[PDB]
């Protein structure tokens, strides 16, 4: 039963907040921020080259 | 720590970083090729 299943997963010992995991998640978010910025720049450089060639 | 969840997170962090070093490298070529017209 999907109802019981969901209940069975959301009940019990929650996951203790691990400091290493929180860090890594913030590094991931941070790295993704930087990546998306450069994707913007990368798209601008490509727009410029379109003018030439 | 030899924790699957932690190691998985490190793998994703490493991938995102690899995807990021590729555009950084990708633009290197662009800027350089761009000044062949500008």
């Amino acid at each position: 039963n999907s109802a019981l299943d969901f209940l069975k997963h959301h009940l019990g010992a929650a996951t203790p907040e691990n400091p290493e995991i929180e860090l890594l998640r913030l590094e991931l978010a941070e790295m993704k921020e930087k990546y998306e910025a450069i994707v913007e720049e990368n798209k601008k450089l490509k727009a410029k080259l379109a003018q030439y060639e």
